[PDB]
């Protein structure tokens, strides 16, 4: 007979983390993934993630796509669900004032890549269709190195695409750079570590790195801080310790498992893959767009990997 999570709860006497608990984008099982394995689209790289490239479909598994660099090796390839804010129709780049990094051997042109390919872009339709309130480029904030989460440091917003904003880490590398909104509980205002007694990172080589002063970089830059009631942190998440789920592998991401909820945050939960060691165990955050309520899987036609049998 089929796994399923209803023979699963009754034999682990266990229940499912509530739709409820999740962002409509991680739950939402009934838009059609139309994209088709060679069609062509723009991306954001996600190791870099202020640079945009030219992307084309390498597989398709139920609500995901799997995404290959043009030119470069399969080691990038990366998977998204087909709602990812992070990719858009070939052109957008041209509309909305950003640049795109050709393909690799690449003068660029839409219409003679395609032609030179024999290729076609992405249909605009088959992407899921208001700027983020006070955030703006060039405005400074404080922000968690979310690579060195310890650190709170000075950030710039570098770029704003839909409802959205980059934050980039003053004078170190573009790779330590994320997307986040208006809520997202790892930004602040310009002075909110002197407010709470904690260490500021200022900008890499800053002169005199224990004296720098916020006042005097924003005279140096001209840069305005976000204003403060732009910042509209979220209220914490309501997952609660063994509720199950579904969630995307870190080491093979293609694959999609069983999964329970092993310790929580306000914002981020601990993920345990049911049946395997605790040693794979990771935090993510509660919003990340690679955890879904249970039943995801099934409704969306993409396999679901059952817990690791005794």
């Amino acid at each position: 007979e089929c796994w399923s999570w209803e023979s699963y709860l009754e034999e682990q006497k266990a229940i499912t983390a509530p739709v409820s608990l999740f962002q409509d984008s991680q739950a939402v099982t009934h838009n059609k993934n139309g994209f088709k394995l060679g069609m062509k689209l723009e991306g954001i790289d996600p190791q870099h993630p202020s640079m945009y490239f030219i992307l084309t479909v390498a597989e398709v598994c139920g609500y995901r796509l799997r995404l290959h660099f043009d030119g470069y090796s399969e080691c990038h390839d990366f998977w998204v669900n087909a709602n990812s804010p992070d990719i858009h129709p070939a052109g957008w780049f041209e509309k909305t004032g950003h640049k795109l990094q050709p393909p690799k051997g690449y003068e660029f042109s839409w219409s003679q890549y395609l032609r030179s390919t024999r290729a076609q872009a992405a249909p605009k339709h088959l992407f899921v269709s208001p700027p983020p309130l006070g955030f703006q480029v060039g405005m400074k904030l404080e922000a968690v190195d979310r690579m060195n989460p310890s650190l709170v440091c000075v950030a710039s917003v570098t770029d704003v695409v839909d409802s959205r904003f980059l934050v980039h880490f003053d004078n170190w590398d573009d790779t330590y750079d994320y997307w986040c909104d208006p809520s997202s509980p790892y930004i602040h205002p310009v002075g909110w570590c002197q407010k709470q007694g904690k260490p500021l990172t200022p900008p890499q080589d800053y002169p005199d790195p224990d004296n720098f002063c916020w006042e005097k970089y924003l005279e140096e830059t001209g840069a305005s801080a976000v204003p403060t009631w732009a910042f509209k942190v979220r209220p914490p998440h309501s997952f609660l310790v063994n509720m199950k789920l579904e969630a995307v592998d870190r080491r093979n991401p293609a694959l999609i498992r069983v999964a329970s909820v092993e310790d929580v945050e306000d914002h981020r939960i601990k993920i345990h893959f049911d049946g395997w060691s605790h040693g794979y165990d990771f935090w993510i955050d509660a919003d990340h767009p690679d955890i879904h309520p249970a039943g995801w899987c099934s409704k969306t036609g993409h396999p679901l990997q059952p817990p690791l049998g005794p």
